[PDB]
């Protein structure tokens, strides 16, 4: 897949399993649409969002729920979610891995971008 | 003020400075309403966003223009901006420090909530 | 001061307050030569370690109980402490920031460096 | 293998290559006895450092040696060098990712352990 997103627990040390990923991509108009989504396996991934002709140029928006995540885990954490947007394919098709590390009170987000 | 915003540069180990920070509250539709901004000072914090007051509970939004910053410095980078989206004074009103520290191609982000 | 450390929470969203830190000079056999040292304040910060005219070029070592914070919170950490070791005053004398971000299985460092 | 270690580069959002890491274990007299060493990948991973029947319960440590990568970018960073220190195996064998993330002021380390 030209697009995964990994999600780690800064807390547990561990993957961040289950997690709910929205991916949409800016449209002509402007607005948000709706591009793909799923959640995060037992190894804290997610594969299979697109495919390289369907994944064309344009700006795109991951948003990770890591409120559900904490709020499973019986905390109450800082952010309503992760959100990560970018330009994607400007100089042609690349493969990008987004991966995200949480705690209830930070994360950082990080991109991998390989041709 | 209730509301600081601090900005760190990860590539020369300083303060983001000139950085553009927009903030917004989500309205009763839903959508982002435009509240406060400002440019991060030579100590890449940027101060008077708000007042007790004003800052009731809510969801608010926090847009730093981290694309704009890079661009400035001569360095490609991955995200247009960098979100950080909360829900505030839950609990009763808080002080909110939302610290960021950039590079090119990552960012992460912590609250730091003090009474 | 012209080293200052400071510690955040990931966990509570907070300072960091009384971390043990302890700061080393490199010697001339190699061997970490113990310097200065304190416990963070109620802001995370650890100021008055050194002078200027004390704190000469050469290589620091700082080291920070993150395994003690962890402990006296109750909660499991990976490491055993955060080291951050860095040439000092290279091209004339500096003000030092050392920050560290802490989570139980994850921390961060970074240098602010004014002048 | 029971330890592996990946390291990213923040600035360039890629695997940081061929980056020499060295591992260290807590003998009984309280020296560092040389462990295991290796050069991370084109994937920015490093595999195959020990066995589970080598890496016994211990404290050891990890230098991931990032001046030289980045001075060989013509970067002159902050750090030395990244070391993670930590206690293996307290509660049985455990496989362990030791994840770096570099800039040339900052670092993040994280630890994933599964069973
Ligand atoms: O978020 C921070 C951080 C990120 C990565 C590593 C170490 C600290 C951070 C860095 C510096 C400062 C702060 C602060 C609050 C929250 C986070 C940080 C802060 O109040 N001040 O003054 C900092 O300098
Ligand atoms: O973003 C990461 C990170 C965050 C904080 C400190 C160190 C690494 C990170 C952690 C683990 C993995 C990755 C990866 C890509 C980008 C970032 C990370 C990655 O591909 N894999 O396999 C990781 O395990």
């Amino acid at each position: 897949c030209p697009l995964m997103v990994k999600v780690l627990d800064a807390v547990r040390g561990s993957p961040a399993i289950n997690v709910a990923v929205h991916v949409f991509r800016k449209a002509a108009d402007d607005t948000w649409e709706p591009f793909a989504s799923g959640k995060t396996s037992e190894s804290g991934e997610l594969h299979g969002l697109t495919t390289e002709e369907e994944f064309v140029e344009g700006i795109y928006k991951v948003e990770i729920d890591t409120k559900s995540y904490w709020k499973a885990l019986g905390i109450s954490p800082f952010h309503e979610h992760a959100e990560v947007v970018f330009t994607a394919n400007d100089s042609g098709p690349r493969r990008y891995t987004i991966a995200a590390l949480l705690s209830p009170y930070s994360y950082s987000t990080t991109a991998v971008v390989t041709n």
